[PDB]
């Protein structure tokens, strides 16, 4: 997966397409727009190789990441979702909503300590109010 | 990937995994970053390895190359502000004040590890 290859791109050090400028950030913007197109109209499969192919090219982007990660949590793919959520967190630290959604895969995973930890975290640090409010109504039931 | 199909004894991995560390802590750093990334090979999960190769690119001052594996290393680990911390040294070398102060700052914000949380706001004190 998208993980993988951003390993193996890492071992390798050889040139990636990101290093040349292959791709114009115009022409990422609308195949980001594309993904989501395929994605609102429930072309789920497309949306994803679309979301993969761009998180081939640029990997460490939070929005190419939370469009992905937000794919394999509807396909109940928690694993995949919970370790994508939390790049997008790492790249982008002040956004709580991965953690909030890091939360919601680790309580299917059945880690629910896991899940608690992520679920105090959106308390204690978000200023997002509505957020806060969906993760504590998660505590309660933990 | 290799590991998957247990390609070699879990004791093996452990003891390539501490030859990787003894060429690392003798200064042998191209020994170290050929075995880093035979571990990376075979189980690009394993964050420990991850973690060792990103040791291996910061100390040869590929700065971004090892920012961007402490972020893979950060996300499989979901208990570890280490890599956050080593992430936040990268960026002051990128100069980045901004962007590593936010990697401090995290540590503190998040982190159950007194000594590393003593070690992130060292440099909190530092940046200007
Ligand atoms: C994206 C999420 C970010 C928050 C992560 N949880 C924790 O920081 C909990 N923890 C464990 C040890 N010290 C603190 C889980 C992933
Ligand atoms: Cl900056
Ligand atoms: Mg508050």
């Amino acid at each position: 997966g998208s993980i993988s290859t951003a390993v193996i791109d890492a071992i390798n050090s050889g040139a990636t397409l990101k290093d040349i400028n292959a791709i114009p950030d115009d022409m990422m913007d609308d195949i980001y727009s594309y993904a989501y197109d395929f994605y609102n109209k429930g072309r789920i499969e497309e949306a994803e190789v679309f979301f993969r192919f761009l998180c081939i090219y640029d990997f460490y982007n939070v929005d190419y990441i939370m469009g992905l990660a937000a794919i394999y949590q509807i396909k109940e793919q928690f694993q995949q979702a919970a370790d994508l959520y939390a790049v997008a967190f790492a790249l982008g630290k002040n956004d709580y909503t991965p953690v909030f959604h890091t939360g919601q895969c680790q309580l299917r995973l059945k880690a629910p300590l896991k899940a608690k930890e992520c679920f105090e975290l959106v308390i204690q640090h978000s200023n997002d109010e509505k957020l806060k409010i969906k993760a504590q109504s998660y505590l309660d039931a933990i």
